[PDB]
């Protein structure tokens, strides 16, 4: 029953363009041992006819075109509905080299794991090979991927995430270099065997090979564990070309402030999760002549231009946001986005009128059908309707805010990077580094609130493709080669900080649009503000809170800095910087010491 690659349907009829691509797409698909190949181009009728497949198969059925055009629902296996960080694994040559922050394996040894796992894993499924483009495609050096896949899903979703298909397959030219990334749901089938809507397994992987640049998935058909170009790409493999190639590859927001002046300002923001980030890439400002447009809500890969500047690239082509907690109140232009249609939604709830919602969404509909496909009832069900990790994926092209230069190949000049978390205490509204490597250590030790404070350095705890102390010395290495006039400038913001009594000293969502004024500010040298122990903090007096309907002493205390919080914050700090380990660079070293000597 065994078949060989060349009579395995669909191999005949295979491009030959690219001898490389092909001759790994045989081997793996003498391996897995699929009913048949498919090469996908990312056509309309492309998608179209998958989504038909998928409407029988019940993993999608479709929603109401008249609220939603060319919309699904999924519904999937309780037991996948997340990103399983301790089933993720960079496996580098030596242990160190994945670090501390890291799961690491001997390669070899997961790869005789993996293999094994992965064979005939693919028997009864259509396995697609799945050409994409991260980032615009007129890039110079654009960075391409093949995903082989058994999942259609994955597939549709990587049609909406990426640029995918034709244009990058021809982009890989007859030798270019790609990074081969695998998945397999892990399901098998027999012939006639009676699928599921959403297989998966229990057993799962999802490999990181750096030196190579492959991704190796197996047994979850959900969001960063099966759409590679998502997490895998790019972040975790993208951060090891960067290392290497010099450049930054990030889990940034990328904001585009106009001001009043109409003088554009871009903005790559790093916050780790809870914190409200979407709402900040979808910012709109509450202050008279000052408008903002999103370049995009997750991923940002930063470039050196030939003037010298630090350019920001979306390498990703749609979004694919949690669901719960996305509303008209708060995030109207989501909303829009999502209105639009042409959108896969994954465990939200369905209305009676084939409509979807999530908690925290307008309506108050008095009944559902939940995340598991059961009766839900208003002010009664005490289980959520949507999955709390629930998802909608769709084009970033229909965001009614999304900026023109979205799909420059070039990027845009970043003049700010911002770090934030969520503290109740100690990190003042906004901070301003003394310079690059101050900015450095503060991205470093970037904390937010845990249940107790978590480092989470520069959003990337669970994303760094090798170790973090070396990861540090290359922000480090970048900007001290750079022309320290073009860098960006470095900034920390706590929306979030709370007076004793647990009221929220600063408004926030709009109104964070008066931090990023001053900010803006700042990098014209047209604000002043306080230096402190830890860095150049703003008082209310250099804050436009004209409008704004809040006690000043509450703005005060927001950004008050207390040497004797900050003495308590060290140990934290010393803590974290231990963990780091022996590549901890001498350069963050130095920014603690000089922090504690400027404390006293
Ligand atoms: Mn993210």
């Amino acid at each position: 029953s065994h078949m060989t690659s060349a009579t395995i349907p669909g191999l005949d009829t295979a491009p030959t363009n690219h001898q490389g691509l092909l001759s790994w797409v045989e081997e793996v698909a003498e391996l897995t041992q699929p009913d048949r190949v498919v090469f996908t181009d990312g056509s309309e009728e492309e998608f179209q006819r998958l989504c038909d497949q998928l409407v029988e198969a019940g993993t999608f059925i479709r929603l109401n075109p008249e609220k939603h055009k060319n919309s699904y629902l999924a519904l999937s296996d309780p037991s996948d509905v997340a990103r399983v960080e301790s089933r993720t694994y960079i496996c580098s040559a030596k242990e160190i080299d994945a670090g501390p922050t890291n799961n690491w394996m001997d390669p070899g040894e997961m790869r005789s794991i993996m293999k094994d796992l992965y064979r005939g894993c693919m028997r009864g499924r259509t396995m697609y090979v799945v050409p994409f483009c991260m980032g615009p495609l007129g890039a110079e050096d654009p960075k391409l991927g093949v995903e082989i896949t058994d999942s259609e899903y994955v597939v549709v979703s990587m049609r909406t995430m990426t640029r995918m298909g034709k244009a990058a397959l021809e982009k890989m030219g007859d030798d270019g270099f790609f990074v081969k990334a695998l998945h397999s749901v892990g399901a098998p089938l027999e012939p006639g065997q009676k699928d599921v809507a959403w297989p998966c397994s229990e057993t799962k992987y999802i490999t990181h090979f750096p030196e190579t640049r492959e991704i190796w998935s197996y047994g979850s058909g959900y969001g960063g564990n099966a759409l590679l170009g998502k997490k895998c790409y790019s972040l975790r493999i993208a951060s090891a070309m960067a290392h290497d190639e010099g450049w930054l590859a990030e889990h940034m927001l990328i904001l585009k402030l106009i001001s009043p002046e109409n003088k554009a300002y871009y903005f790559a923001a790093a916050f780790p999760s809870a914190c409200g980030k979407t709402n900040l890439a979808m910012l709109q400002p509450t202050i008279p002549g000052w408008r903002a447009e999103t370049l995009g809500d997750d991923i940002a890969w930063m470039r050196f231009g030939k003037d010298g500047r630090l350019y920001a690239v979306n390498p990703e082509f749609g979004f694919f946001g949690v669901a719960p907690g996305t509303n008209w109140k708060s995030n109207p232009n989501a909303m829009r986005t999502i209105a639009a249609g042409n959108t896969v939604f994954t465990n939200v709830a369905l209305t009676d009128d084939g409509d979807v919602w999530w908690e925290g969404l307008e309506g108050d509909p008095q009944h559902l059908i939940d995340w598991k496909g059961n009766d839900w009832y208003f002010r009664e069900t005490e289980t959520n309707a949507a999955h709390p990790n629930s998802r909608y994926c769709t084009p970033m092209s229909q965001c009614p805010i999304l900026a023109p230069e979205w799909d420059d190949p070039q990027g845009v000049p970043i003049s700010g990077i911002l770090f934030g978390g969520r503290r109740k205490t100690t990190v003042p509204l906004v901070t301003e580094a003394r310079d690059w490597q101050h900015g450095v250590f503060i991205g470093a030790t970037l904390g937010s609130e845990q249940t107790n404070v978590r480092r989470d350095p520069m959003a990337m705890l669970p994303f760094l493709g090798y170790n973090v102390g070396d990861y540090f010395q290359h922000w480090i290495n970048l900007g001290k080669h750079a022309d320290e006039s073009k860098l960006p400038k470095v900034f920390f913001v706590n929306w979030f900080r709370r007076g004793d009594d647990g009221r929220f000293l600063w408004p926030g969502f709009g109104e964070n649009s008066r931090v990023l004024k001053w900010i803006v500010d700042r990098i014209e040298h047209k604000a002043g503000g306080a230096t402190t122990p830890i860095g150049t903090v703003p008082a209310v007096e250099d804050l436009d809170l004209d409008g704004l309907d809040v006690d000043a002493a509450d703005v005060a205390a927001a950004l008050a800095v207390d040497a004797d919080e900050w003495r308590q914050e060290l140990p934290l700090i010393e803590e974290w910087l231990q963990f780091v380990g022996e590549k901890l660079p001498t350069g963050v070293k130095d920014e603690f010491d000089a922090l504690k000597e400027r404390l006293g």
